[PDB]
């Protein structure tokens, strides 16, 4: 329900994911605070979709689910973050066809919604 316990679950999310990975509190906090890099290397990419499966929001061949995002979105997310996640969504959905890799696919999408809407988002 709120802000508060949104943290927790995503907390939650990253200590399930950050350990398989060669990523550091530095970077995955970067991430939290609306932070993505241009540039970043394959074990943050890969980060970011172990995140998304987590969520929910991938499917078994490696997409962004436009259906199971919206859903976790109405489902999940605080009012303070729910518009602008369904507008990040329209505006964004299109930015995995450009990237073969499940991980460019997790992470770019993940970084269009973090530049398109830096006010609410939040990685876990
Ligand atoms: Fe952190
Ligand atoms: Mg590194």
């Amino acid at each position: 329900m709120t802000m508060k316990q949104l943290t927790n679950s995503m907390d939650m999310m990253r200590q399930a994911c950050a350990p398989k990975f060669k990523v550091e509190e530095a970077e995955l906090h970067g991430l939290r605070k609306s932070i993505f890099p241009a540039n970043p290397d394959k074990e943050l990419k890969c980060y970011a979709m172990c995140i998304a499966q987590m969520a929910g929001t991938m499917t078994k061949k490696g997409e962004i689910s436009f259906s199971k995002t919206m859903a976790q979105i109405e489902a999940m997310l605080p009012p303070e973050m729910k518009t602008m996640a369904k507008e990040a969504l329209t505006h964004c959905k299109d930015t995995q066809t450009s990237y073969k890799d499940p991980c460019d696919k997790a992470y770019f999408s993940a970084k269009c919604a973090a530049d398109f809407t830096p006010d609410t988002f939040m990685f876990p």
